[PDB]
């Protein structure tokens, strides 16, 4: 009952520093979300055990 | 007795203008320093001679 919905997969991106700057910049970016079908067949617990 | 220590050699760097600007920009860049070994064998003079 759990699936992952992906709009943009995770990928690297490089050379995103300001123009003329003597630096190196990079990042990872993605866009995606979660779907849960039937919540009555699942449970969550807190406290020891 | 004179030596030059180079960390980054001098080179031209290109494409450093603002994004979308109808112009071309580039610069000379480098990084280094100076080393002197035996200063007793050297002299400097000030005045007319």
């Amino acid at each position: 009952g759990i699936k992952e919905r992906v709009l943009r997969a995770t990928k690297p991106e490089n050379d995103i520093q300001q123009v003329g700057q003597d630096s190196i910049k990079g990042q990872w970016i993605g866009e995606f979300g979660l779907e849960v079908n039937h919540e009555e067949t699942m449970a969550f617990a807190g406290g020891i055990a």
